[PDB]
């Protein structure tokens, strides 16, 4: 790993229902590894980047309204200009019935679930290449 | 391919622009073709179905605020509860100077931009699987 | 017509439920065919226009979440500064029971549905008329 | 008219921006007719209707980030199951220049500018006619 | 009090909901209130303003998909560079029976009930201050 | 404190932006300390609660689209059917020039800037009270 996991943490609410059924599209996770993959670059070389693509995608454990979900995504390798990195996706609470909108009924996921893993590569131009803007991240080096 | 291509067809609006420079992310085409396979499953038997993973799905060209974009989808291959489809992404138009926000002009992308590729798989449970619903995947089998 | 049809094909998803029961409102429809219009006139005369009003609007069947749905326009006539185009708006996929959050079945439109019609001008300032930008425009002409 | 005026009143936020250049797109407006004809129909008859369409919907000024506005409805008509309203809608206060995002500038308008008209009518089946619901629409009176 | 009430009125779509059963975040409210400082400010001095924060918040019933809402602010006192604002939320309409997504009845809360409470304030630096906007707060004085 | 900190942590997107100039809405931090909030109230009591309100929300440094933000909340007090709890907001990465929209430099606030701080409370009715959910708070004990 190339300087520190980041991590991601927030609510699925109501408005990232997708599909029937209270039923969170797996883009959603996609969307939020871009903005983790984001921070990663901000931190080993201050720039924004952009997304090359991912290698691989699994969606592992389906995602609904009410799920508490954190993000991981780190470093494991640095290109000439490009970055590669891996991501997980992990339940960390719930709704207990999701099927009943009139239960208030929630709970930890002990362990949590894994619902997603990735690896991405992003990318950033050599010239907006700035360097490591967080101390974590002081080592990195290009090839 | 088994059945007929799926595309769809829409703006970005402002509502899409994700990073600074109205910028929109990679997952914005994710998000559509999880809608574009979820079509073909239903078309192929009957079913919103569930999304697996992807494979190499490649980020080729950036898209903005005001880009008309296609989003097409198909399946190559049925398996037994699974699904493997082909997805592509492209620019069919897009304001002229994006830099420029009272710049109202717009073109054409003759010939479209490919902006997105990937391979994804989707999920029908044995019991969930209901047979073709329409006309051009009437034909189509598994294993 | 004046050049070609404009066809935008997508799919109502949780976040275009309105009202309660997953109940898209009719606004929705009017929403993509402004950006419909949009697309006819980058076409016409390479701006994004602004939209003058609408003549008639018909909303003539429901819409749901889970609907993939179909959005049609086309110029019917070039004036000076306004363009007069058509719209209809189709659905051609859809839950099977929207009633049952937990049901996952859905099926094709056949035949499609028809869901709206309009007759809507939009507007393009003498001086931002470009001329055509694609190619099954390049006979559009102004009186 | 039958019954009171239904005002909505709220601002356009950065959320509302749908074209280039912060602009809003004409059916913002008619999303928020849609919602006021619900509220007459909340009123007059206790049920919250079906949109059958507009006539004449005419936008008359445009409408930008940072303006605040006003849409009226009132009830010109009480049919069968049809009931034939009258929509405005209206710019109080504005962004002194949207063209500079850091001017942070903004002032009323006095009097309110005019920014869209439009008849339209809305649907209750006679089954779910309950009655006035609102003490303003006591007397309204069916054919 | 200086100036006039500011009220706006909207309808809290499903897009509104956020947790399960359909019931709208807290947050919502202080959305609307944000949105209703800013139009105090812009009448008393010409800036959008910057909100500073708030006493005190109470959220004093439920708020649902298919509520009609109000928002209330005035202005209690004008300091030097801030300014002292209450608000008011009221719930004015309803759906009859938000358990049943298929229900169509809807009625008017008579009289309204009250939803929430504030007292907040907002920022205008000196070199921003503009004077008032709009007529009703001609009289709106610094100390 | 009772149990552990919860700390949510996720970005501004374009799409957080609510008034010009990339500004987000104070509310928008109030919205995540609502969800921050309601992982408390899992953890400690398995019901996702309702929010009583807040005391001294105290907004502190403005915030932009492309600011990485994060969100802590703890319990300080565990009431009959309260639970006091305390709120904080950081800003941990930025763009480095939020007023040039092609300028795709960004870097890490260190150390990180304080944005907002709150006290708030929740509620649990007493016979929705299930006990603690996650093995930090398992002896969160009422009066
Ligand atoms: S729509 C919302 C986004 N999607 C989701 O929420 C799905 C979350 N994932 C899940 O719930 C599970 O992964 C589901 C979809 C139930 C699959 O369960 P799983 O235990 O992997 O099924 P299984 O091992 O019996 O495999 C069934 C068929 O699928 C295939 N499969 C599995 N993983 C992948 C993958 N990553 N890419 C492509 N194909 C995959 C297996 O080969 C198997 O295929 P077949 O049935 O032999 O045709
Ligand atoms: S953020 C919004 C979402 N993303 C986007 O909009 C990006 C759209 N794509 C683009 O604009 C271009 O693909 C950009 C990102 C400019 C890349 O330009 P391109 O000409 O493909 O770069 P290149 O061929 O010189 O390769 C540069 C480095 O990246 C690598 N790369 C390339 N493709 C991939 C891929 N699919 N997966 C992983 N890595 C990839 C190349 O190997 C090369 O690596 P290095 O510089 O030798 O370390
Ligand atoms: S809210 C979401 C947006 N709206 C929708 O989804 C509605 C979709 N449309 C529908 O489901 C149907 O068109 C509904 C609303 C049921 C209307 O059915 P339809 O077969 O047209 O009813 P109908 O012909 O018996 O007419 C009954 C009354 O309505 C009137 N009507 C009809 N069309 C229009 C129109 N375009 N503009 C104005 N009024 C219209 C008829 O004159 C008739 O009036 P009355 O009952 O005599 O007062
Ligand atoms: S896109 C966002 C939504 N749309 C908007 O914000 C547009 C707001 N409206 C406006 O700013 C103005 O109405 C604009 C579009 C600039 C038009 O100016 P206005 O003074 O109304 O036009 P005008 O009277 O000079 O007429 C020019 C051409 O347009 C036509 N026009 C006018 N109104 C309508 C209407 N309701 N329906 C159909 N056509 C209309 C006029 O006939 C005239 O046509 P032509 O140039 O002779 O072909
Ligand atoms: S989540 C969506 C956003 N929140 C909402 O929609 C909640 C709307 N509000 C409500 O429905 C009611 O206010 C609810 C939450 C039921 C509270 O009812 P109320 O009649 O105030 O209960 P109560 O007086 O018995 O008080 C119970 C405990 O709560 C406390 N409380 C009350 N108000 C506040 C407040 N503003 N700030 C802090 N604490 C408050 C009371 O002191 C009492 O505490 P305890 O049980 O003695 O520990
Ligand atoms: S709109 C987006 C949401 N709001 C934001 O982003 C604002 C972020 N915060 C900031 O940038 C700063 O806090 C701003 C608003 C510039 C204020 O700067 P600051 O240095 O705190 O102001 P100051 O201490 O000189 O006080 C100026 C006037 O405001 C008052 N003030 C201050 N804090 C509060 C508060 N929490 N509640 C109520 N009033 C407050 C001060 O008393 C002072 O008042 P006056 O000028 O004497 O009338």
């Amino acid at each position: 790993m190339v300087g520190k996991k980041v991590v991601h943490h927030l609510m699925m609410s109501a408005k990232d229902a997708h599909y029937t059924g209270n039923l969170v599209n797996g883009a959603r996770i996609v969307n939020q590894w871009g903005d983790v993959g984001t921070e990663l670059m901000v931190y080993v070389d201050g720039d924004i980047s952009l997304f090359l693509g991912y290698k691989d995608i699994e969606f592992t454990a389906p995602v609904y309204v009410g799920d508490f979900m954190e993000y991981h995504g780190w470093i494991e390798k640095v290109g000439n200009q490009s970055y590669t990195c891996k991501f997980e996706a992990w339940k960390v609470a719930k709704m207990v019935d999701i099927t009943n909108p009139q239960d208030t009924r929630a709970t930890a996921c002990e362990p949590p679930v894994l619902c997603g893993t990735a690896t991405g590569s992003l990318f950033i131009a050599k010239d907006n290449q700035r360097g490591p803007q967080e101390s974590s991240f002081k080592d990195a080096k290009h090839p």
